[PDB]
């Protein structure tokens, strides 16, 4: 089993699903058996025991936006990912070759930490030749100046590295297309090679996203990086 | 209703309970009606939805160390604190005058954040003449050197201020007693007056703790600070 | 002297200068003697820079002003910054012979960056020396928005405000900068998730002329705020 | 050149010097040419200081080396730090005429303090220039213990390790310093809550003579570790 983990930076609604979706379609296009899974961290659940001087303890919980109960979430994530990845999908009746994992929330979210920890551990179980990750981050731009900015993505990538994952591709999302100078800064200040910086701007129909990925040699990259046929 | 909130710094098992307990006893000694309440944040509950490609969503939870369910924990904390504080205690049949609130966990704990937020908001509802807080922090000391350190407490106090509470007294806990130079540094680098730094070292029976507080003029302080009889 | 400190978040080119400038313009039109100090965190040598302040303290140390003692960023640089601000803020301006009543300090850089920390630390400490009613700070931060969705996002400002708080300053006003006007749902979300009242969230969108910035600031009662917060005549 | 960076956490006087020194002593006894660089974050002027490095770059700027450009802490100070480390690390020592194989860099200060950040940032970047097998970093941190309870606590080391990670370095060894020996329950808790294998948690308690420190380090297989981690002969 090969795995591609997709995470998000700086903001939510950054395009995690579309990137995972698109990577799925691209590889199926080359005749690979590909499965998708999503892990969505739940809006944090805040609890506590309240204790009056001389009367019973009330235990207060907190509604989220609204079922298995495990001892260790971290072990449960890695067991459930490994097992679902095997479940045959589409037709094809056989074990998938690539599993595209979609991690909801944004890197830096308090609620995401246990799941990022899960995958930090997992990358060493999977071994490097069968596991890579892709960080989808924002490059903002105010209309008043036109200047696209790399700082938010710089910081996001550092947060990600801090939590133990090194991004194999950085997907830079932006309103208008990214100019070579800014693409050069991302490469240089996030310490990845130029080819690992993929730029996907806002497009008028989703179909264009896979096309842009392919135009930026994503398949050649995944081929070397995961040893794919 | 007057309120004294007790929080902890740098480490757990810092002596929050003993300080709250001792403050309770001291004020009762002056004939005040005093009640105690404890809020203990629960070991964080990590959840998430897992989603296979073409099969039902499993929702995974996480055991803590093991009941009311509210929309906003922050509002629930402040309502429950205000109401319990009124409940007559000991004999005395009448509404307590002072409520000593004990906040479990340590400032900086992810799980403590909503409750510290609760009290940030609460200090403005209670108004300043009826609300103060007391931060019980560690001053460590290695046997190899003997040198007591203020940095952990400096940082703890900054974290506390960052979350919106300014400590009215800093209670410095340590293995051996604190020397004047270190007591001077705490005062100066945590930006409180000398009299707001109270030092309570490790003692051989709990009874000594209230005595040390009184020796360091805690009652004179609470008198001016809360307008007590 | 009363002091207003303008810092920026998330990105450079966020509008620190225009805000610093507009607050100045607004306050002068209510009859107040306003002065301006600019801090540039760069090393090149009423305007202070890392170069100038470090060269000053290095030179002092080098000729023995500190009597052999160990000289450190905190407190020696940070003392020099505070001593430098207080002395500049007193210098008469705009033709007046009397001491300025207010000093708007513009701190270049973006909060979170290493170059700016000596200055943020200087001001963390300075707010305790000044009374509360003689110092406040304003944080100018990005509310970004992809055209694909049109959703304004508050997370970057949340993380920026939390980092500022981390470094010891708590913003009295959060000026949210966006391409298009911030709507009330998003404006309340900033109030909620940063930890401030609604009236402390000031929204300043991209305008077609910068004279509109002080118009927008006055429209959101910034003078009422500063009167109460700094006790101004 | 291979580099080992020693940093400290929670408190000063935590043992950075003894660890830096003991690693050096241990590695020399396995036949390796070891050199030492000390960084002092103070401003006073193979030993570098904030004063020296800032004075150097200020002077360069002042005479026009950077051709009018804006000079900044990052990259100009941080470049100078990295250029300075590489050049010192090459200089022959201990009587040998050949280039040293390993350089132990001792960074004074405590992680989290402003004075140390230019240096931590220099090394965050430097670890990408060097190969992975030519750079690792060791973090010396406090496991405190009140006599009242006798409970060793890991939270301070957790927060310290997370702050180091925040500044862009991830410790390859956490050296936990305590008054009395750390027991296995607490040793596993550090492995768990910081995010590292058990063999990366090295415990060094207060001893009655500092020669015991390298004895304890070798007892916990630090050489085995460095052989694998830095690919050493
Ligand atoms: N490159 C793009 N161009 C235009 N719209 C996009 C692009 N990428 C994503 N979107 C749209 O933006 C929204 C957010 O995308 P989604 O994949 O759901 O993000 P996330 O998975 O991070 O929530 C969706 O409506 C999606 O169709
Ligand atoms: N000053 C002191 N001297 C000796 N023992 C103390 C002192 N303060 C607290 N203790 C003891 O240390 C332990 C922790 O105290 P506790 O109040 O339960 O801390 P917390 O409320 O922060 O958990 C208890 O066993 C308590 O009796
Ligand atoms: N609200 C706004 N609308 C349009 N343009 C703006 C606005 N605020 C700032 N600008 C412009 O953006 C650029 C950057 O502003 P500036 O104040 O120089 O930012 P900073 O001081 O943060 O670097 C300038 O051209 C400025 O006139
Ligand atoms: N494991 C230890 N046992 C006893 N004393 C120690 C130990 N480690 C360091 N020390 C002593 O503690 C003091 C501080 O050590 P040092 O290495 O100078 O700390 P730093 O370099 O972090 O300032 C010195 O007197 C040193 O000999």
């Amino acid at each position: 089993m090969k795995y591609i983990l997709v995470t998000g930076g700086v903001i939510s609604g950054i395009g995690k699903g579309i990137i995972a979706s698109s990577i799925g379609t691209i590889l199926k296009s080359c005749g690979l058996r590909v499965t998708a899974i999503k892990i969505d961290p739940y809006i944090n659940i805040d609890a506590g025991t309240f204790s009056p001087y001389e009367h019973g303890e009330v235990f207060v919980l907190n509604d989220g936006g609204e079922v298995q109960v495990v001892p260790h979430i971290t072990d449960a994530v890695q067991e459930w990912v490994m097992n679902q990845a095997k479940v045959p999908v589409d037709g094809n009746k056989e074990e998938p070759q690539i599993c595209v994992i979609e991690l909801g929330g944004t890197i830096g979210d308090i609620e995401g930490m246990p799941f990022v920890e899960a995958f930090r551990q997992f990358q060493f179980k999977a071994k490097r030749e069968n596991f890579c990750n892709i960080h989808v981050s924002l490059v903002p731009q105010l209309s008043a100046t036109g200047e696209q900015k790399t700082k938010p993505t710089q910081n996001s990538v550092r947060a990600l590295r801090g939590l133990g994952l090194s991004p194999d591709l950085i997907v830079c999302r932006s309103s208008t297309p990214i100019e070579m100078a800014v693409k050069e800064k991302i490469s240089m200040f996030c310490h990845v090679n130029p080819e690992q910086v993929i730029c996907i701007h806002d497009v008028s129909s989703t179909y264009r996203v896979p096309v842009l990925l392919e135009e930026q040699s994503i398949v050649k990259y995944f081929k070397e990086r995961l040893h794919l046929p």
